[PDB]
């Protein structure tokens, strides 16, 4: 038993992290096949971040202005192309290390792993939340562009974020691998801000039922509600509406549990109304909405890739 | 900026598992050069386990009773032998993915990552510490024991921890790469329990000034203590006593930030005295307490 905040094992990306360098500039990119994506800014200049044309900027560069590298490994650009916010650079060589892949744009409140990287070597991993507004609580420093977020299913990575940016607050903010925003943000120095922040409640109701599973189990009581009655208060603590298809998604856990999905939503409302009365719950004293339903039976059952 | 609860990339230690089958008992085993390590209680038996003579449940085996599995590639095992809490199984195949690596032995309050495994293969990677009473609050399901812990230095991994057992509270045990337990415990089914448990409160202080260094900075205050009088504190909210080795450990953030170690104290003072009045210190409301001084360095600058 035990639950925690748990990542993909990294092994599959760390195999396709390189080093981007355009000349002051440098950054990480990924590298599958013969070709590295890395975010766009790293053409910009000092004194061009607020207005950059990417376009005029980019037709003017050349294939040796990009310095590549396998660690040690240095890679020889043959071929670019901007894709909206990133670049393909074509590479001489294939990465043998290329994993199984796809990208795919994920949906806010799902989740994925993040793989921090500093001059292309891997630093760190952690698990990380799709905001509902289209940002995510991350760690970047300076250098962390071109970090990825991926999540893994049988030996398939989907790849799923690119790092580009910091809102003030300390949030962050970047691309599908399509070169698509997360969100309406743009990667310009000029001044934006991120929308509400509101809590994901199909993945609160899922860590509640990690909790019971893992034997925690004070906040379970004799009371049920109707989905009507749960989302008036839902929205008083700026919590999602809960619908019909978040109720479908915590069936499993509610069959395994044997707690129906309103009766939790009644232990939830208790939560909110009345806070946790000193208590904590799996080692919190907030209510964690970063874990998603498949998340919680990931952990709980054991599942490897 | 951020700050995060935040684990080794796991690649290395990947290429080092594999699987290991005696009897009908599962579990993992860490395959470096050509020898495979793995708890001990694979061998018993499903009736005999309260009390194992492992001496006489090897009298017993031969190398073939162990099954090991490198993914689906089969090793075989050339020799075994007991050392402290674990075995060693040499194999035929030294490991081509065996990593730069030493086995360490952490003392408590310090981090390290776990990558918890399955038949061999990874579930997930998550940050823990050696807690005062010597257990780990890990995720850790039947057939997960021997699923390392471990640090990477530069080049090296430095392997700390083999997962053994878990104690009710969902509490976790285990012995370092030696075979030697962590804290009192013994590989037996016979009841234990931790000493109660108790705050790494060097570890807070150093998330405090994590958080400064992220823009927290609403629990500093005017006031400053003793050593003497915060541990007076401390212990009344079962925190672990305050050093003057602890002290000069904090002082290099103490120095990035210009905020006095004592100075610190005093803010951790008010809030075991008087909670945040609902609000949060990176994203937490409870006092963290599993980043060492170094992780904050290593994750602020680096
Ligand atoms: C890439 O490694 C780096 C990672 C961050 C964690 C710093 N990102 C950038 O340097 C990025 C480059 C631009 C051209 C896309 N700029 C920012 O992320 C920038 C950092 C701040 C802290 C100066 N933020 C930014 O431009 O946000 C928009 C903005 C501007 C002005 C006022 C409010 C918001
Ligand atoms: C290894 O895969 C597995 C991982 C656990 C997370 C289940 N560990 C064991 O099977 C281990 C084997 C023994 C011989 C060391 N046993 C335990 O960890 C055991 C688990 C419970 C579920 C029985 N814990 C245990 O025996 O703790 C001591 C104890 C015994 C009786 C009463 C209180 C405490
Ligand atoms: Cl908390």
């Amino acid at each position: 038993s035990g639950f925690r905040k748990m990542a993909f094992p990294s092994g599959k990306v760390e195999g396709c992290m390189v080093q981007v360098t355009c000349g002051t500039t440098t950054l990480n990119g990924l590298w599958l096949d013969d070709v590295v994506y890395c975010p766009r800014h790293v053409i910009c200049t000092s004194e061009d971040m607020l207005n950059p044309n990417y376009e005029d900027l980019l037709i003017r560069k050349s294939n040796h202005n990009f310095l590549v590298q396998a660690g040690n490994v240095q890679l020889r650009v043959i071929g670019h192309s901007m894709q909206n916010c990133v670049l393909k650079l074509k590479v001489d060589t294939a990465n043998p290390k290329t994993p199984k892949y796809k990208f795919v744009r994920i949906q806010p409140g799902q989740t994925f792993s993040v793989l921090a990287c500093y001059n292309g070597s891997p630093s760190g991993v952690y698990q990380c939340a799709m905001r509902p507004n289209f940002t995510i609580k991350g760690s970047f420093l300076n250098g962390s562009c071109g970090s990825v977020g991926f999540n893994i299913d049988y030996d398939c990575v989907s790849f799923c974020y690119m790092h580009h940016m910091e809102l003030p607050t300390g949030v962050h903010a970047g691309t599908d691998l399509e070169g698509n925003f997360y969100g309406p943000f743009v990667d310009r120095q000029t001044a934006q801000a991120a929308g509400t922040d509101t809590t994901i409640t199909v993945n609160v109701l899922a860590w509640l039922y990690a909790a019971v599973i893992n034997g925690d189990r004070w906040f379970l009581n004799r009371f049920t509600t109707t989905l009507n009655d749960f989302n008036l208060v839902a929205m008083k603590y700026n919590y999602e509406p809960l619908t019909q298809d978040h109720v479908d998604i915590l069936g499993p856990l509610s069959a395994q549990t044997g707690i129906a999905v309103l009766d939790m939503c009644a232990s939830l409302k208790e939560l909110l109304q009345n806070g946790m009365n000193g208590r904590t719950i799996l080692g919190s004293a907030l209510l964690e909405d970063e874990f998603t339903p498949f998340d919680v039976v990931r952990q709980c059952s054991g599942v490897t890739f």
